[PDB]
């Protein structure tokens, strides 16, 4: 073993090519998951084949693995093969810029495969490319430049690195200079970074005014984004607050929200009802005049998130659900899968009537939910309307409809069934009942609260499909021709899911040192937890046949 990889070969059997025996060894260990340790035989049989592997660019991330980069023999190599390998898709250059890898080059490398990805896929990947900052140069973070980090944006002066690139994407877009802004922000905000990591926390501060000054260098449109940055950032320093203020406010809960509206109402101190249009950092298309504060209420729960409602642009209620004193980054996280995975599917064309309502941090300790108008908990519906098929009959019946009811809307809750079913059996979502079961009147089902990820649950044996009776029963039952679309679109989505496994296990691959709870108790055997639920074990044909059987026996035990 101890003799080093290129004292062992190279190069000259450049001119290898591997036999028929071979070939299948290597295509099985090349487009293993990304996380999966390799063995010794196998970081020496790709080493080996590495002449014959620069014609598979999904083969490059192994390769990089099983180069010693102390030994310049091997190391001088490796970056040479890195030039002539076949460059490969941004969906796989996710990896290289994990933990795994610290080669400046090959860092650099996967930055100059990101720029060639266009800012809406980008976007989709943001929040994990925040968190791949911990893993770059921190000497070259700081020696950019020419501490509380809400007053950095406020506070104005009278080969690309990972920073360097994110931060030159986010001046020539304004979307991704919102979420950027708000992603360092949590970052630096992050107190357990703060106490074990103390560097780390400086290279945040150092990215958020590395980020500032090239918003005050940059031209006038992009020094109008900087100004809009700080006015979103003293309106929710001022929501913060307004919620401090009421939190403390002793008596009861209707006390407490004669009070909210009270400070809401006066713009003079509190400033929230008139806004001057600002963007709303939640979702940057909706500018918001104010808060309305006449509707403004605090939920009848733990941390009394506070459901507010703010009037737009274009005269609209567009409410949210602010939580202080809770952190969101949990769900932060799965939302934003969420919305890929919905992404994924239509990019497919199988658009299931998911809800991937949009969440945002905006500290460790509150931030921002998108309240979805029109839903109710599947609870709360059996409660006053007695079943899901009596709900959907009063709000959207049709005589030739399915159980009298629009066949549209029957169809959207099949689909959305389906589609969050999947979902949550991959994501490994516990702690599932019919308070965070939602349901809206348009047909879709969808779920809420992600306080239990990755296999966890109150349960230590949990159902590994979330599916009840009830939700069968609005169908029509194991028997109706809803239930036979149920199972087709559930096997389909698990099939278009299993091939995009490689994106989503790279983008869990960056969230370990993420500060989130249920990846922060076993970060290492997280993305096991995920990779697994997809049976890459298993052909199409084979996953299809899983899919289904899962589905069933779990129907079966419910009757
Ligand atoms: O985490 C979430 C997300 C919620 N949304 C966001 C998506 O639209 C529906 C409401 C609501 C909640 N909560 C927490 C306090 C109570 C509320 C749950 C709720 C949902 C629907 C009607 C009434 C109450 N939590």
């Amino acid at each position: 073993h101890k003799l080093a990889r290129s004292l062992r070969s190279g190069p000259s059997d450049h001119d290898l090519k591997p036999n028929a025996a071979t070939r299948d060894q290597l295509n099985i260990i090349v487009s293993y998951p990304p996380t999966k340790q390799l063995t010794y035989e196998e970081q020496d049989l790709v080493w080996k084949f590495r002449y014959y592997l620069t014609n598979q660019e999904k083969a490059l991330t192994k390769f990089l693995k099983c180069v010693n980069w102390d030994l310049p023999q091997e190391a001088k190599q490796a970056l040479e093969l890195l030039g002539k390998w076949k460059p490969m898709d941004v969906e796989d250059s996710l990896e290289l810029l994990s933990s795994h890898y610290t080669n400046p080059t090959v860092r650099r490398y996967a930055v100059a495969r990101l720029r060639q990805a266009d800012d809406e896929d980008l976007l989709m990947y943001l929040l994990q490319l925040v968190q791949a900052l911990k893993y770059e140069n921190f000497d070259d973070i700081k020696n950019g430049l020419e501490i509380d980090s809400s007053q950095i944006i406020t506070s104005p002066l009278p080969e690309q690195d990972l920073c360097t690139f994110l931060i030159s994407r986010a001046c020539k877009n304004s979307t991704l200079a919102n979420y950027l802004y708000w992603y360092v922000i949590v970052e630096c905000e992050d107190q357990d970074t703060q106490q074990r990591d103390p560097k780390t926390h400086e290279m945040y501060l150092n990215v958020m005014r590395r980020f500032s000054q090239a918003l005050l260098k940059g031209d006038k449109s992009v020094r109008v984004m900087r100004s809009l940055l700080a006015a979103q950032q003293t309106f929710v320093d001022r929501l913060v607050h307004l919620m401090k203020a009421v939190q403390r406010e002793s008596g009861n809960r209707k006390k407490k929200n004669e009070r909210l509206q009270a400070l809401l109402g006066d713009n003079e101190k509190m400033n929230l009802s008139d806004v001057e249009l600002i963007p709303l950092p939640l979702e940057p298309q909706v500018k918001i005049r104010g808060i309305i504060p006449e509707t403004a209420t605090l939920a009848k729960s733990a941390n009394m998130p506070a459901q507010l409602f703010f009037k737009t642009e274009d005269g609209g209620k567009y409410p949210v659900l602010f939580k202080h004193g809770d952190d969101l980054r949990q769900d932060q996280l799965i939302l934003q899968i969420i919305s890929l995975m919905d992404k994924l599917l239509r990019k497919e064309n199988l658009d299931l009537k998911l809800t991937p309502y949009k969440v945002l941090a905006t500290s460790t300790k509150h931030g921002f939910l998108q309240w979805i108008q029109g839903s109710v908990p599947v609870a709360e519906v059996l409660d006053t309307e007695g079943s899901i098929q009596n709900f959907f009959r009063k709000y959207a019946p049709s005589e030739n409809g399915p159980n009298g009811i629009s066949a549209e809307v029957m169809d959207t809750y099949v689909k959305s069934c389906a589609g969050y079913c999947v979902i949550t059996y991959i994501l490994g979502v516990g702690d599932r009942h019919l308070d965070n079961l939602l349901l809206t009147k348009t047909g879709k089902l969808f779920h809420i609260d992600f306080g239990y990820i990755l296999g966890r649950d109150p349960k230590p044996l949990p159902p590994p499909m979330k599916l009840n009776k009830e939700m069968v029963e609005g169908m029509g039952g194991t028997q109706s021709e809803q239930y036979q679309e149920f199972r087709k679109q559930c096997y389909t989505a698990f099939l278009h899911l299993r091939r995009y496994s490689n994106l989503i296990l790279n983008l869990f691959s960056l969230m370990v040192d993420a500060n989130i709870p249920d990846i922060a108790l076993e970060p290492d055997k997280t993305v096991k937890k995920v990779q697994d639920k997809f049976r890459l074990d298993l052909s199409d044909e084979e996953a299809v046949h899983y899919m289904q059987s899962l589905i069933d026996e779990s129907v079966h035990a419910l009757f």
